[PDB]
DNA sequence: CGATTCAATGAATCCCAAG
DNA sequence: GCTTGGGATTCATTGAATC
């Protein structure tokens, strides 16, 4: 009953929280089972297939039968939440929307969703969707009547932060050296989550010496973050596997001291879409000789053939490479400029 | 139907008097509170997403938008009633409104879902190629950055005022609509407001029909829609897929004389031979089958594509039997 | 050694036209 | 509707292998 700093429990989620006493953690954050509905194997374009995550404990029979399970731990969480704490909760599309209106539904105050902006995720093979990119965290209080939460906005100097402030963080996925290995020499765990992605979360809502619960704890990415910050955490997971590692994990944590960007793309179909061209419209040389017609996709036509103004602007001087930005103009009031100035402008605005 | 459609009225009454199957598209900007409790929300949420199923065709597709107040409840009545979720999408504000209260995070994104009218209708439209180009030739993603309405585009009302409070602006609508629309497609918005989606549907040459309950931001979208410059057609072009192009098959290559029984193919190594048979089979040693099926079982794997795994022996030296197929597609 | 080329892999609801 | 099989499809990053 008196817990240490460091607490890892083997077990059920739901029944292991139903014996904690009640308003006795600062913090929860939970990554549970999506429930990703895969329907079969998925193989890249060289024919190799993706190791995907199947394990049995995100295989759920029905929506029906994964919104009894949401409502039960979260029913259970809230109950040992202090008055004064907030939860987290992470997913993807497959799961957030019904988290979150679970969430709603047992009196939590949702204060933010927080979007997690993946910058290596795993692309969109066939060429079906857009590239599911990122995944959406919810932060929520115990009641809108809440006293007051924790939100270290004066501590982390967030004043007019461009960076801090935003809703949207972009983290790199959990590969490399902190990506543990199992005994077989592959991940140890399917969805290990990036541990700067937990820094952000445990320095903006808790303060030292917290306690933070991980109902669905893994290989204790919650609590090798907490017991690098100075947080205490209570760990809870049904596999037994995954605890080793969690265990052998923690052990090797060094506590710090908590006190202790590249450049985006600018496409010129982005120029078209905000209007500063318009497909139809003619861009030009620097003479006027070579004219192409700009597309609703960023795409240009010389004659029969199409393709990005690099290609089509190589093609155009029978050149190896070209750097269209340079090379294509469009006229204004004062005659031709390149169309890089419309970059620049663009660029500006980001 | 018409290029041109706006009605004054309840969005569910009037998605109700339309036929069904007639849209191919629907782009939803609901109100976050009900009238200017969540069962009710809820049961408002659920209503007007059933009657817009109806109206939607088989292969359709549905875009809803909103904020973290109220798209986990639209989002879960979207699955529950039968749609099928392909992505939700991040709209990323590039220049968000600052937070000076310092007791939450800024908001500096609002959530988008994109979903089919049904799991195992998978025949939507989707512009891969398009919007690859469209995004520097990487496949684009589900985070976008797009700045807020503002300038000129933020229609104004008498005394100078914002017109609308939570008008989208015209750059994330081109998006949608040139990603998950072809050209001649209708779209159909049940919450018009000064109407975005339509100013945006006739810049690309699609049809629209709005719905709004407001009659002053109905004349606000008329007078708008009126000024917008429509793109020409011939113009409406953007880059297509191979799946899309005319089938060559590999018997053909032979019966027309571009390659004649007994000739060898080889892989890229040169390791792997195959001589060529009457019918458009191929042949490696005891194997017999088309150029994806040999291909496959002579390098153990699921599947190949036999127009670039295979070459011919040319002048120049080793060439893919897909330039043969190019010949062909010239012609 | 450094520079250049391969190989691996990550929470994924991932084909579609012809008959 | 179903089945069949042609043939289309990948980004960022890490770390080993090769030159
Ligand atoms: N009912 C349950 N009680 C406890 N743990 C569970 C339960 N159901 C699933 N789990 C585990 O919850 C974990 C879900 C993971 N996404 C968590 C990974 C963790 N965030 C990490 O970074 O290592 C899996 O390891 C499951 O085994
Ligand atoms: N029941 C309803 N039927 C039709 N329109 C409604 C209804 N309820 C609210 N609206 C309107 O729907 C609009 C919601 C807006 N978020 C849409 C704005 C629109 N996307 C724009 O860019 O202008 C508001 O103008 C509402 O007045």
């Amino acid at each position: 009953m008196k817990f240490g700093p460091e607490t890892i429990i083997h077990g059920d989620c739901i029944e292991q929280m139903n014996a904690l006493p009640e308003k006795s953690v600062d913090l929860i954050f939970a990554d549970p089972p999506y429930n990703l509905q895969l329907g079969g194997d998925l193989l890249r374009p060289d024919n190799s297939k993706v190791d995907a995550v199947d394990d049995h404990w995100d295989q759920f029979e029905s929506f029906a039968a994964y919104d009894k399970f949401t409502r039960e731990w979260l029913k259970a969480a809230r109950r040992v939440l202090k008055d004064d704490g907030a939860i987290w909760v992470i997913g993807s599309y497959h799961n957030i929307f019904r988290v979150g209106v679970a969430v709603q539904d047992l009196g939590f105050w949702i204060l933010n969703d927080i979007v997690w902006r993946k910058s290596n995720p795993m692309p969109n093979f066939k060429g079906t969707r857009f590239a599911n990119a990122h995944e959406t965290l919810i932060w929520a209080s115990k009641s809108q009547n809440a006293k007051r939460y924790t939100f270290n906005y004066d501590a982390l100097k967030m004043a007019n932060d461009e960076v801090q402030m935003r809703s949207d963080w972009t983290i790199p996925l959990c590969t490399g050296e902190e990506r543990i290995k199992g005994a077989d020499g592959q991940k140890a765990h399917p969805t290990q989550k990036p541990e700067a992605l937990l820094y952000r979360v445990i320095l903006s809502t808790t303060k030292p010496g917290d306690v933070i619960l991980d109902p669905f704890f893994g290989v204790g990415t919650t609590g090798a973050a907490a017991k690098r910050l100075g947080r205490k955490f209570i760990g809870i997971e049904r596999e037994a596997e995954y605890l080793e590692h969690a265990k052998a994990r923690i052990a090797k944590v060094v506590p710090i001291a908590p006190e202790d960007r590249a450049e985006p793309r600018v496409p010129f179909g982005t120029i078209v879409e905000a209007g500063l061209l318009s497909p139809g419209d003619t861009l030009y040389c620097s003479k006027g000789t070579h004219v192409a017609k700009v597309r609703p996709d960023g795409s240009i036509t010389v004659g029969d053939l199409s393709g990005s103004i690099h290609k089509i602007g190589a093609l155009v001087q029978s050149a190896p490479a070209c750097n269209g930005w340079t090379y294509w103009h469009f006229k204004t009031d004062a005659g031709l400029a390149p169309i890089d100035v419309l970059r620049a402008q663009v660029r500006a605005g980001m």
